[PDB]
């Protein structure tokens, strides 16, 4: 059926906070999935429509992209990196819950995951 609509990614009514962590996931997380050969389908919302797959948001409650994530963290939306790691992971989540384990698309996630595990290991601590 419909594409619901993306998650929220700008609240004026909930605090903001600049973090040397918070700076690492945008400038260094973020900026490094992006680049990599398989970010393509985490970079935007699911698009159950023009990807025909109309259960999609039946199955997956909790969407989450890396283009919201993007903009998440542009907006100062996260107080904190833990905020933006669950996001991350949800993420990954969802493409394993919808998917079967082998599927192209599962392993892409994959190494995605493998990659981003590698840069969360190395964040920086909270000064
Ligand atoms: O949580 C999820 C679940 C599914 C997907 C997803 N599946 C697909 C997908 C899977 C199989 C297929 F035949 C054609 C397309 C894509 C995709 C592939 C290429 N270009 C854009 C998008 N993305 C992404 C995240």
């Amino acid at each position: 059926s419909m594409n619901p609509p993306p998650p929220e990614t700008s609240n004026p009514n909930k605090p903001k906070r600049q973090t040397n962590q918070l700076q690492y996931l945008l400038r260094v997380v973020l900026k490094t999935l992006w680049k990599h050969q398989f970010a393509w389908p985490f970079q935007q919302p699911v698009d159950a429509v023009k990807l025909n797959l109309p259960d999609y948001y039946k199955i997956i409650k909790t969407p989450m992209d890396m283009g919201t994530i993007k903009k998440r963290l542009e907006n100062n939306y996260y107080w904190n990196a833990q905020e933006c790691i669950q996001d991350f992971n949800t993420m990954f989540t969802n493409c394993y819950i919808y998917n079967k384990p082998g599927d192209d698309i599962v392993l892409m996630a994959e190494a995605l995951e493998k990659l981003f595990l590698q840069k969360i290991n190395e964040l920086p601590t909270e000064e």
